[PDB]
C-alpha cells in the first residue's frame, strides 16, 4: 500500500486498510480553520482513501483518526515529534519547499547531541550542534548561530520540526549562506533534555546561555568569536529569550532575529537597554511575524518602541500565523543574511 | 489519562479512550506470541483498559490495534523505530533492566551523526559515533568498538532499539566497562543512511568499513589505534559482516563478537588458521537457544574447534530479539580492552 501517494499534479492520496473499521478521518496542515478534518471513503474491500489537493509546495504533517483513536500512517516512515505530539509528514516538491529536502548530491553537516555542565542551572544539559559539511578533517574556524525554540519544544525541535540540517546543508552547498555552526539549546531551565529521551530532573536559561553554553561551544568547537561572528534568533518564547540575552549583553551579538514575538523605574531600564544596544555596533536586527499571529500587535508595539529610539531594524511580515511552516521560512531567509 | 501505568508489583495498566471503537487490542513483547494478543475491556464511559503482568524487569515495546488498524499510545512519549516499524515502549525497573535507563546522576556521552566519504561504495554515508562522557574538554585518547546491526536496520538502530548510549553511559560510570568510542555504521551498502531521514540513493560494506570507516574514525576522533585497542561485534547479518571483516583482516581486531549468527572451503580454513595466529584476545559467540540460527552457530563453533581456535560461547534463553542483543552488548562491553 502506498500512503501518502504524491501525484504529478500535487494532489495527494492517503490510504488505510481495515475491513473492521467504520470511520477513518485525516487531520493535516493543509486544512483551513473552517474546513477542519476530512473523512476517508471506504471501498467494498476494506480500503479507506482520500485524495486532497492540489497542494502548494511545502512540508505537511498529518495523522489519522480511526474510530475515535489517533493513528499514524503505518506506510509512511517519515515521522516528526512536537513535544509529545507525533505526526507523519511529507514534502510536496517545488520552489518553496526545495530547501527542506535531504538531497543525495549535497555534502551533509554533522549533528552532535552533546552534554555540558551548567554552573547556572546546576546540572548537566543536552543541546544539538550542527557543524557544516567538511568540518571534520579541516582547520578552518566558523561563526556561530544560536537558534532558540519556543514553549513546548526542546533541543531536538529545530532539526526535527524545523528541518534545520537540511535547510543549512542546502543553503551552504548552494553558496547562499556562509558555512556556520548552529547551536540549538533546550530553552526550558527545568529540563536536562528532550522529554522523549530524558526523564524529568526567571532568567536562568538566558544567564546560562551566556555563561555556560557560549564558552562551551568556543572551547569545544572551531568557532570564530566576537559579536561580528555571533548570531542569535528564536521563536516566540525563544524570541523573548533572544531580546533578554541581547538587551542584557549589548555588544555580544551582531545578528539578532526575533521570530513571532513582541515586547516606571523599570520602564526607564528598558529604554536604557535599548539605547545601549542601539550603540553596540550590531549589524542586523531582524523581526519576522505572521500577519494573523495572535502576537501581531505586540510585535507592532516593539517596532514602534524601536522607531521612537531611532533603533534600526528590518521587519519581515508574512502570511499565516504561529506555525513551524513560518519558522522554517524565517530560518531560510535569516541564515543567508548572517556574517556578511 | 495515564498510559502505561506501572504498578508497585510490576503489573502494567494500559488505557485508550474511544466511544466509537468496537475492539481494541494490544500487542506487546511480554506476550506469548501472536495468539497471545490481548483485548482491552471497554467500560461504560468509553475508556478501554487492560492490566497485565506482573512482568519481569525489561524494556517492553507495544502498540494497540483499533478495529484492525495499528495505533500508537498517544499518552506515552517513548517511541522506538525498527526500520519502518514504530512502537511505544516502557522499562520495568529492576536488576535485569537497570542499564537501559537514562539516569540523572550519571555523566552522559555524546552521540554524533556524522557523514564520511566512501571510496569503496562511491558516495557519502552516515554513521553514529558515541564518545564517552567527558570526551569534550580533555585530551585523553580512547579505544574503539565497532558495532554492527542486522537486516532491516541502519546506523540509528543500536542507539534506538539497543539503548547503546544508556548501556554505555551506565557501564562506564559504574566502572564495569572502560571508556571507549562506539561506532555504529549503516551496514546496507546500497543506502547512504537511515531510511526515516535519508531517501534512497559484493562485500562492499565489509571492505569499506576497513578502508573508509576506520581511517575516518582514527583521523577525526581521539582514538587509540592497533588491534588491542579495536573491537568489533554484530548481530545476525552484522555478525556475518564481523566474521568476514576479521577473517579477511587478521590482526586488525583483538576483540570479536558474533551475536545470533553462524557460518571456497579451503580459503575459510586458511583464514581461520591465519586469525588463530593473530594474537586476538577474545572471540565471543552469543546465541539464544530458541534462535532459528542456533544450529548454524553450533556449526561455527565446531569449525573453530577443528582448528583448536579458542573462543567463548554464551548461550542464552530466547531467540532472535533485541532483548537478547541488548543483553549481549551489556556483557560484551565489560570484556573489552582488559
Amino acid at each position: 500500500i502506498i500512503s501518502p501517494e504524491i501525484m504529478p499534479d500535487n494532489k495527494v492520496t492517503f490510504r488505510v486498510y481495515s475491513k473492521d473499521a467504520s470511520k477513518v478521518t485525516i487531520t493535516g496542515e493543509w486544512q483551513t480553520g473552517p474546513g477542519g478534518v476530512e473523512e476517508l471513503v471506504k471501498n467494498d474491500t476494506g480500503m479507506f482513501s482520500i485524495t486532497v489537493g492540489p497542494l502548494k509546495p511545502e512540508l505537511y504533517a498529518y495523522n489519522f483518526t480511526v474510530d475515535g483513536v489517533k493513528a499514524l500512517d503505518a506506510n509512511n516512515v517519515q515521522v516528526r515529534r512536537d513535544g509529545t505530539n507525533y505526526q507523519n509528514f511529507f514534502i510536496i516538491p517545488g520552489p518553496e519547499s526545495d530547501l527542506y529536502f535531504h538531497k543525495n548530491n549535497v555534502p551533509h553537516g554533522t549533528v552532535t547531541k552533546v552534554w555540558y555542565k551548567s554552573s547556572v542551572i546546576g546540572f548537566d544539559r543536552r543541546m544539538y550542534v550542527y557543524t557544516p559539511a567538511g568540518y571534520e578533517g579541516d582547520t578552518q574556524r566558523y561563526p556561530v548561530f544560536y537558534l532558540l525554540h519556543g514553549a513546548g519544544g526542546d533541543e531536538d525541535a529545530w532539526t526535527n520540526m524545523g528541518r534545520t540540517a537540511q535547510i543549512m546543508d542546502n543553503l551552504i552547498a548552494q553558496g547562499k549562506a556562509k558555512p556556520m555552526i548552529v547551536v540549538m539549546t533546550n530553552g526550558n531551565a527545568n529540563q536536562a533534555g528532550a522529554q522523549n529521551e530524558v526523564p524529568p530532573v526567571t532568567g536562568k536559561f538566558e544567564e546560562h546561555l551566556v555563561k555556560d553554553v557560549v564558552p562551551f561551544i568556543e572551547k569545544n568547537f572551531r568557532a570564530l568569536t566576537g559579536k561580528d561572528n555571533r548570531a542569535i534568533a528564536g521563536l516566540s518564547m525563544g524570541g523573548g529569550h533572544t531580546q533578554t540575552i541581547t538587551n542584557d549583553n549589548p555588544g555580544m551579538f551582531s545578528y539578532i532575529g526575533v521570530f513571532s514575538m513582541g515586547i516606571e523605574k523599570i520602564e526607564k531600564e528598558r529604554d536604557a537597554k535599548i539605547e545601549a544596544l542601539k550603540k553596540s555596533g550590531y549589524k542586523l536586527y531582524w523581526i519576522a511575524c505572521g500577519k494573523d499571529d495572535f502576537v501581531y500587535q505586540s510585535a507592532l508595539t516593539l517596532r514602534n518602541t524601536l522607531d521612537k529610539h531611532n533603533f534600526k531594524y528590518v521587519y519581515r511580515e508574512s502570511t499565516g500565523g504561529h506555525t513551524w511552516a513560518n519558522w522554517r521560512i524565517y530560518l531560510s531567509e535569516f541564515a543567508p543574511m548572517l556574517f556578511k
